[PDB]
């Protein structure tokens, strides 16, 4: 047994975990070294054109330490600028793989209820950033799955659920708890009070498998997009972070190394070993991360990886190339008077072509966990991309705009001014939601006791749009 | 010292070999037991309109054993239908990597005149196939590479010569004499008596280094084409199984296995241990050719190895369609009056497409020895070959031909009338060939002693256009 068997009060603040656990807690809590905000709309100016229409035209980086997570998720232009509980643009589902009172809040209001609303709902109760509680029972210790559609999405596959899965298998199962592809399914429910209500519920699209032929299969068969896209009015399929689906195909996955083996190694003393809490570059300590496994020297094993790396991003930029050019040239040949029966093959491509070339970098590790699907992937989506251009260059011919050329892109300025995406004036929205609204919150949160202000230390120093100068 | 330090009389036969080396001289003939003949025409029709208007659009097939080596050199529909040793396609370079009979010739006549004349000036003289005299010197036995041009390619690619390299190096240099990709120069020269000539000499096109895109520079520096396209009319580029180069990309050659460790894997004796002579397929023997390194079970990497040869496939029926579709498109516009000038952007990514498209198949084992650089070759040439085709249906459009629909290529009958072979002519004036010249230059060397009739047994049973039934 543990020394919290019964378990642990406010379990959700994980410094609620310290006394039981100091030097987990302590590593736990340097993912606030990870800082770094990279703008990924900066750096591949081409996703502005990519996600024309959709929320990620506004605002996307890389990912950094779980320490951010919350903030960022406040920080992004993405969840707007809500002025109470019942407006800004995005749902509840925003906060599921951010914090864990979102257990706390499912174990409580219900899984259902959690899923209605908006995003702004609560803005006053999820407040602490990625914890123990997400990944750990609070009576035994043990690894668990806090969310069901994880369960649900295995079962879907074919996989063994949490619970049935190997020790070996939980080392990863946690980690895709949130490091995985999903979606929003619109669920109609009625509450205690019989009152009908419509829930946004997080599901994974695994059940044709977890390919990205499989889940392209399963959205077309149920015909869902997640936008139109606003240059091209192709309906589009988002990827995001389908970490643990690609690595599941890579050689790592397939010999059975865990996300934890090399993100979070063990460390040394006798009988008392213990894993590294800092999630972050396994790069950064490859004596603990690799060499336990690898017998070539820690340079030649860097430099392999950025070959890989840089193998991913010529095939990057070709394929979001010509995705950005046939977006553009479908606008086009729209704004000559193609017609939508016209158009039908074209748009099919475009949203294959996206979708798997997403899938492929949305990812940030991909291109090292599963490097060979990563490049087939990126290959792929290109190929259908270029079947689209051909097919336009007819259209634009019959409409007379057969030397057409599609503007360029390749700064987010000019792409963003193609997207017609007003930066200026979200980010003006979001600085005076952020100085009114996201306060009340934390201060709401502290008064309350569901918020330490410890938790907060320089956690809200950088987002893409300011830099006060370090987290 | 060995028991033959003043040298072997006869070491071009490698049966002369055999009293002081039987196992390896066992082993090494064992290679008749990979007799298969895989037609690649057949499998992979759309190589025969990628090759229109060279010889590799009559006839190609899959390597088999190094015991056929110099039969299917002679049995190719490429080397034709000689009458004497003046006459046929192919030059006198077409021996140099079939036989120890080769670094005889040299030895002997000199390199210039060596690769002075017909293919079919030697045909008495080259009689043995791929023997202990093309790796091994007959004094020593120590490996070595018995061709110039090999140390020429290394140096001018700023790798170590043959005699500078280190043993594990050698374990695969010794395979690079013949499994690398070269070209034949045009070379002026003058003989003993004064009298000019000219010979085809065999050039590893090294200089500005070893990847497909320096050997790219390389070509288009020089203005070398290998042919002009019987459809396109594009200056071309031969890929030839550029095995070693290819290798040097990949996460074995990086780590310095070298091809003798998994083809001609050490077997057990004590302080007699020796090198499996039977160079073939290492996943028929695992426990000596990988299961020494790897602790996966057997299956799983066989299963792994299908996963890359499956990636590989995919990509390369991808490439190789858009590259018959621009070669047939091409050939169109011309027909339909389209210029030079205007087909000369177009043909460039032609060629490119296709040299590295062919750069990525050509050597039958990158897909496994460099999985990663075949991906992204492929996926590059394809790039390059729907950048042609989206500029031809302009021009196309140009000439009132916008809705063409290039032909079906998908049978090789099909492909090769497309690309006006006429098989059945080329094969009854090979069957003469063999039936008369053949037999008198095996006849002439068996009378001269410069060929055992052992050797022939089963060699001849089998082409792409008979089979008697086994070899
Ligand atoms: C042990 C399992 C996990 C692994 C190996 C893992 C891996 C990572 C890595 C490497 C990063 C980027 C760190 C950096 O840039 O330095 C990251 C960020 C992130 N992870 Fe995880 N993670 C795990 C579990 C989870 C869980 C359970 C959740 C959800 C509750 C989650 C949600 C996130 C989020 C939202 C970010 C972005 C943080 C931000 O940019 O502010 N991760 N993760
Ligand atoms: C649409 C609602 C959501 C919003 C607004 C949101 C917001 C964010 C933000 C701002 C980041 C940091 C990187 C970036 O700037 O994009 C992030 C990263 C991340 N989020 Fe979310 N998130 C949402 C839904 C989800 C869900 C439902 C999950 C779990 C199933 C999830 C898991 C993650 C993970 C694992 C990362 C780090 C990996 C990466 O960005 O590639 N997110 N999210
Ligand atoms: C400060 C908060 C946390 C505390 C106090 C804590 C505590 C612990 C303890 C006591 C162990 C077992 C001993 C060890 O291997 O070190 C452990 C291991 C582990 N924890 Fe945490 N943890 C925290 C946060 C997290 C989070 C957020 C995740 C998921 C993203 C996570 C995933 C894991 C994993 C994968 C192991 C390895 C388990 C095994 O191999 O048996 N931990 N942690
Ligand atoms: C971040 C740390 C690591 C790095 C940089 C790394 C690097 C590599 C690379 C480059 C490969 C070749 C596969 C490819 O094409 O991508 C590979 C394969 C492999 N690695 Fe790792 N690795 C790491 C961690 C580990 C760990 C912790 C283990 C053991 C638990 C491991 C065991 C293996 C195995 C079993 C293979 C398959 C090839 C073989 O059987 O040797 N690796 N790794
Ligand atoms: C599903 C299990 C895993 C998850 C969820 C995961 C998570 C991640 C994430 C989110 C990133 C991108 C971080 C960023 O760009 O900010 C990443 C990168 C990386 N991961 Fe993993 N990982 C997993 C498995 C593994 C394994 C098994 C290994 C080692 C064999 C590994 C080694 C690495 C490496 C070397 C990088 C790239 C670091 C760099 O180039 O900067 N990961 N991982
Ligand atoms: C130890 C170094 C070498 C390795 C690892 C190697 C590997 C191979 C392999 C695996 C095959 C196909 C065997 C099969 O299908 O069963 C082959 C065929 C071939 N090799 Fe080598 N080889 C080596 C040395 C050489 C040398 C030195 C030459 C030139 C003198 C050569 C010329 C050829 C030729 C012409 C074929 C095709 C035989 C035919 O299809 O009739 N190889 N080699
Ligand atoms: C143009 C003159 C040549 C001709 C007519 C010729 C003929 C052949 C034939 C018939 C094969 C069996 C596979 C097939 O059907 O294509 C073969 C394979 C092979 N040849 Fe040649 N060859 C020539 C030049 C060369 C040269 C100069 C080298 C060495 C630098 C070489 C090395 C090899 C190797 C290593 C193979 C087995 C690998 C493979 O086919 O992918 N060949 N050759
Ligand atoms: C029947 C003809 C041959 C004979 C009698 C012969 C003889 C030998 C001998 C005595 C050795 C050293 C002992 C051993 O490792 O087994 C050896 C090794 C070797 N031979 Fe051959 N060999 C023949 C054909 C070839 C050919 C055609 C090649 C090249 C394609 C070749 C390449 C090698 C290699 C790479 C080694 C390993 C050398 C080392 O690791 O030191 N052999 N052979
Ligand atoms: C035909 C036999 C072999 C097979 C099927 C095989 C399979 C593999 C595979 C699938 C990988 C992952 C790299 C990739 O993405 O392609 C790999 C990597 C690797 N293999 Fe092999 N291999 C064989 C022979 C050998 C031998 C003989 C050695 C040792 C002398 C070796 C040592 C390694 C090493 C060092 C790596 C890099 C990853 C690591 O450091 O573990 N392999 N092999
Ligand atoms: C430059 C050095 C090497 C040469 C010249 C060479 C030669 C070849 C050739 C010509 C083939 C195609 C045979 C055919 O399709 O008929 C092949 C395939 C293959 N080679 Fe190598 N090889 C080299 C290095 C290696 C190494 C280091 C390994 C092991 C790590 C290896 C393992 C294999 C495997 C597994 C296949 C595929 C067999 C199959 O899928 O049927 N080779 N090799
Ligand atoms: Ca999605
Ligand atoms: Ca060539
Ligand atoms: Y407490
Ligand atoms: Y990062
Ligand atoms: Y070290
Ligand atoms: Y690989
Ligand atoms: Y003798
Ligand atoms: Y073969
Ligand atoms: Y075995």
């Amino acid at each position: 047994k543990t020394a919290h068997s019964q378990g642990i009060e406010g379990k959700a603040m994980s410094e609620e975990w310290a006394r039981y656990y100091p030097r987990q807690f302590d590593s736990w809590k340097k993912t606030k070294e990870s800082d770094n905000i990279t703008d990924m709309l900066k750096e591949k100016p081409a996703l502005v054109v990519a996600w024309a229409g959709y929320p990620f035209s506004k605002d996307y980086n890389a990912p950094r330490g779980h320490y951010y997570a919350l903030q960022d998720n406040i920080n992004t232009l993405r969840t707007g600028a809500p002025v109470d509980g019942k407006t800004g643009p995005l749902p509840s589902a925003c906060w599921t793989c951010k914090s864990p009172d979102v257990p706390r809040i499912i174990e409580q209001d219900g899984e259902l209820e959690y899923f209605t609303g908006k995003w702004a709902k609560y803005g006053d109760e999820i407040v602490n950033t990625i914890g123990c509680y997400n990944c750990h029972d609070d009576k035994s210790a043990e690894l668990k799955s806090k969310v069901p559609y994880l369960d649900r999405g295995l079962s879907a596959a074919g996989f063994k659920t949490f619970a049935e899965s190997t020790h070996q298998e939980k080392r990863s199962l946690v980690c895709a708890q949130c490091h995985v592809e999903f979606y929003f399914k619109k669920t109609e429910w009625k509450d205690d009070k019989g009152v009908d209500k419509t829930a946004m519920v997080v599901t994974l699209p695994w059940s044709k498998g977890i390919s990205t032929e499989q889940m392209e299969a399963y959205y077309d068969e149920i015909n869902f997009a997640d936008w139109t896209h606003g240059i091209s009015k192709t309906p589009m399929l988002k990827a995001q972070h389908p970490d643990w689906e690609l690595y599941k195909t890579g050689i790592h996955g397939q010999k059975g190394v865990s996300c934890a083996d090399c993100h979070m190694p063990y460390t040394q003393e006798g009988a008392v070993k213990y894993s590294d809490h800092k999630v972050g570059n396994p790069l950064d300590n490859m004596d603990k991360s690799c060499m336990n496994c690898h017998r070539e020297s820690e340079q030649k094993l860097k430099d392999i990886v950025k070959q890989k790396f840089e193998r991913k991003e010529f095939l990057q930029d070709i394929a979001f190339d010509n995705i950005g050019k046939a977006h553009l040239e479908t606008g086009k040949a729209m704004e000559l008077g193609a017609t939508d029966a016209e158009l039908k093959e074209i748009r099919t491509h475009i949203r294959h072509a996206q979708w798997r070339a997403d899938m492929a970098i949305a990812g940030h590790g991909s291109f090292f966990h599963a490097p060979e699907e990563v490049l087939r992937l990126l290959a792929s989506g290109n190929e259908e991309a270029q079947k689209a251009r051909i097919k336009l260059v007819k259209v634009l011919a019959k409409y007379g705009a057969i030397d057409y050329v599609a503007p360029d892109f390749e700064t987010k300025e000019k792409a963003q001014k193609l997207a017609k995406v007003d930066m200026e004036a979200f980010i003006a929205e979001k600085l005076k939601f952020k100085q009114t609204l996201e306060q009340e919150w934390k201060k709401q949160a502290i008064a309350k006791g569901r918020l330490n202000p410890e938790s907060l230390k320089g956690v809200d120093e950088k987002s893409s749009y300011y830099d006060k100068t370090k987290k």
